[PDB]
């Protein structure tokens, strides 16, 4: 019965943040009273192919850190953010019907499940008459800044990234973060809370690189840290293969993955930083990098669900195991490999792995073990706290030899991984317990300690830790073998 004036309405999903988002810009940019709205979709919830929780603990919690830290930032700004639980192209339609929005600004995805939501989404928007602008805002470089058409994409990053740099193709700006954002009156709307199912009860594990935090405020104070306060940017590139801490890479990919963080702030703040402390190999890595994501992005965009299929990109066939017990001792960390197990327990116990891991445990499952790249896919999925569906897809398709073509079979020795980049034996030892008593090398190799040293120090192989679970050598020329 009240008088609801036209309003507009601002969608969120992946992009939780107030700065740099051209979507809140341009709503408000609009001149009219302002709603936000994010919407707690199930589906999320369910689960993956092979059982697993589709969004695990470690990034369920992240996620609603995320969602309340956003909640904060706009109650700041005297708005407050909508938050509810349904199919967003039920909800969100309905809201913004209730409420008169003329608009509703959101941000574009590139796969599959994410596009059919907004989609369908917009199908109801224009059946009631209201509008809808959809923005691309994930990529540190824009699609339409792009040298080349999303189907043009190079198949080889290197072409992508010096086509790029090679035509200076320019950042855009960061649009600035709203200080106020005038609010539409109250209206009484049906707003269901997420169910507590959603976010079990998670025991954090100080052995955690890093206490994550959800939310643009934690990713901003991140930055800060990493590269001001503590100032290690300029070492970026020396420190990056690590396994050990915080500090040995930025941990900004939870906080990239819900856009938290912008990718062109971060270049924005890369850009200061190399004004007024240092320009270096480091501090021009760290960009390289946030364009590998870009590039699994335009990857995903341009493959569609390719990326998703037993063959991949290349859609290369491929025989693969289906062997659970073995998928079990990889995904628990119990192959007998101490570099493998101690990456997948610390993925198991903290929801993140670094990068020089994550390709040493991809390599393993499907080159040594030779099982169904999917099911690793999977489980990262679903245990990942920075879960992006390009890059983690992208990479393991790389992994597995369907993605990068590539005139050669391409395989990580773990034996020789784990001592060239855990020389000490400090990242082994911080994650597996068990083997703190083994005071050298051996430590890398389990499998060569003798009799005696198994006795003496207390490593008892079959029983304190798992013999190895295959031949290195010969697994990998067994998989290669298949040509
Ligand atoms: C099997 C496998 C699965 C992966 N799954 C994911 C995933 O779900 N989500 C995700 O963001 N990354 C994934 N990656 C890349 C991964 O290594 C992470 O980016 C992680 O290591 C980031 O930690 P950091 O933020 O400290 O990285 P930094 O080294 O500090 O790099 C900074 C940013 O660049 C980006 N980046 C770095 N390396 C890559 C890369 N190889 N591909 C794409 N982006 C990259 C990330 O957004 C990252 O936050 C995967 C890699 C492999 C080999």
């Amino acid at each position: 019965m009240k008088h609801v004036p036209p309003t507009v309405l601002v969608w969120f999903r992946n992009d939780l943040r107030l700065h740099d988002h051209e979507p809140l810009h341009r709503a408000l940019k609009s001149g009219l009273a302002i709603t936000a709205v994010y919407c707690y979709d199930p589906r999320q919830f369910a689960q993956t192919h092979q059982g697993f929780a589709k969004t695990g603990p470690w990034r369920s919690n992240f996620l609603q850190q995320s969602v309340q830290n956003l909640a904060e930032s706009l109650q700041k700004v005297g708005n407050k953010l909508l938050v509810t639980t349904g199919l967003p192209e039920q909800v969100i339609p309905q809201i913004a019907k209730q409420i008169n929005a003329k608009t509703i600004y959101y941000h574009r995805e590139v796969t599959q499940e994410e596009l059919d939501v907004e989609r369908n989404l917009v199908k109801q928007l224009t059946i009631l008459g209201i509008e809808a602008k959809g923005y691309w805002g994930s990529t540190l470089c824009h699609p339409e800044d792009l040298p080349f058409s999303i189907q043009d994409l190079p198949d080889l990053f290197t072409k992508f990234r010096k086509d790029i740099e090679k035509k200076k193709i320019s950042i855009r700006p960061c649009f600035f973060a709203p200080s106020q954002l005038l609010p539409s009156p109250n209206i009484k709307l049906e707003l269901t809370a997420p169910p507590p199912e959603f976010f079990p009860q998670i025991n954090f594990d100080h052995r955690s690189v890093l206490a994550f935090q959800g939310g643009e405020t934690a990713g901003l104070a991140r930055l800060q840290d990493y590269f001001w306060h503590g100032d290690r940017l300029k070492d970026y590139k020396e420190t990056r293969n690590g396994m050990v801490g915080a500090d040995y890479s930025s941990k900004f990919s939870p906080w990239l993955a819900l856009g938290c963080l912008s990718p062109r702030f971060i270049y924005q703040e890369v850009k200061r930083y190399e004004q007024e402390r240092v320009s270096n190999d480091s501090t021009h890595w760290l960009i390289f990098e946030l364009l590998w994501r870009d590039f699994f992005r335009f990857v995903a965009q341009k493959y569609g669900n390719k990326l998703f299929n037993r063959g991949g990109l290349l859609n290369k066939n491929f025989p693969w195991q289906e062997d659970q017990v073995r998928f079990e001792l990889w995904r628990s960390g119990q192959t007998g490999y101490p570099l493998v197990d101690a990456n997948m327990r610390e993925l198991n116990l903290t929801g993140f792995m670094s990068n020089r891991g994550r390709q040493n445990v991809a390599s393993f499952l499907c080159k040594n073990l030779g099982i169904d790249w999917r099911w690793g896919a999977e489980w990262f999925e679903s245990c990942l706290i920075d879960y992006d569906v390009c890059s983690n897809w992208g990479n393991w398709n790389y992994t597995a030899g369907i993605g990068n073509d590539a005139r050669d079979f391409r395989y990580f020795n773990i034996p020789k991984q784990s001592q060239q980049y855990d020389p000490q034996g400090t990242y082994l030892r911080h994650w597996l317990p068990e083997l703190k008593n083994l005071p050298g090398d051996k430590i890398h190799q389990p499998w060569l300690l003798s009799a005696t040293e198994q006795k003496q120090w207390g490593v008892q192989l079959g029983v304190d830790y798992p013999r190895p679970c295959v031949n290195f050598h010969q697994s990998v020329e067994a998989r290669r073998k298949i040509e």
